[PDB]
């Protein structure tokens, strides 16, 4: 498995870029696409999982793990006193656990546990940051660098500071990955913190759906039409791939042939 670097800490619009087109690049299916969009494979296809290393200003990282079928991260190692501390999701089943342990921390005399007690959804992750929406979480380039610092090589973190910093690495990596649209808002907001808006969200919501309506959608046209959010949180029902494409990055890895096209 292949690690991806991202240095947050000297980051730039174009260096962002090219982190995403690497990261679309290596968690992708080597073929699967539908409509020009290339899709994720089957949980079955070696590697199973990406890592992704955040650097910051002081140098110092977090690597994230990813499951390459859903872009899912499963958890995350950091470097402390010495240590390989790994940090797994308390929803990881037993053998994809062991599957973390070795892929963060190969070493296994060099190793050193501290769990995620908690599930890596995002009610769950909301919950422990004290927001009721992760509307609440600013994002942002400086928000990740500092958020790194508060956890790599830190001895003890409250679960607030933790679930703060999976709710902005998660979104500035797997959802940014996943939906070119959200890719493009770090990059209007480079220089400063934003607030996801109503279509961010729809679409982190929606991804299963509109992948599906993608894959099944014939000469363009989606089956069933698809009611999701504009930015302005009026609704917008979509009924073309071309409507939407424009905003993905990644389709979630669907079963049978599609339009390739
Ligand atoms: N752990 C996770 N990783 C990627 N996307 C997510 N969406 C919700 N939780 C997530």
């Amino acid at each position: 498995v292949n690690t991806i670097t991202f240095d947050v800490g000297n980051a730039t619009i174009n260096k962002y870029a090219t982190f995403m087109e690497s990261l679309r690049n290596e968690a992708k299916d080597p073929t699967l696409k539908c409509y020009g969009i290339p899709m994720l494979p089957d949980s079955n296809l070696t590697p199973k999982y990406v890592l992704v290393k955040l650097q910051d200003a002081s140098s110092k990282t977090i690597t994230l793990m990813l499951r390459r079928n859903n872009l899912y991260v499963m958890g995350y190692s950091d470097l402390y006193n010495g240590k390989c501390r790994y940090h797994i999701f308390n929803d990881i089943s037993s053998t994809e656990s062991t599957d973390v342990e070795n892929t963060l921390c190969p070493n296994s005399n060099s190793r050193e546990k501290k769990a995620i007690n908690y599930n890596s959804q995002y009610s769950t992750l909301q919950n422990k940051a004290g927001v009721s929406s992760r509307s609440q979480v600013q994002l942002g380039i400086q928000i990740l660098n500092s958020d790194i610092g508060k956890i790599s090589g830190v001895s003890t973190f409250t679960d607030k500071t933790e679930a703060e910093f999976l709710l902005v690495a998660i979104q500035m990596v797997s959802e940014a990955a996943r939906f070119k649209y959200i890719e493009n808002q770090v990059k209007t907001n480079f220089n400063r913190a934003f607030n996801p808006n109503p279509k961010v969200l729809s679409l982190e919501e929606n991804w299963g759906k509109i992948s599906l309506a993608i894959h099944n959608a014939k000469n363009g046209a989606l089956t069933s039409p698809l009611e999701l959010k504009n930015a302005d949180d009026t609704k917008w029902i979509v009924l073309r791939v071309d409507e939407i494409k424009p905003d993905m990055g990644l389709l979630n890895y669907v079963s049978g042939t599609c339009q390739t096209t």
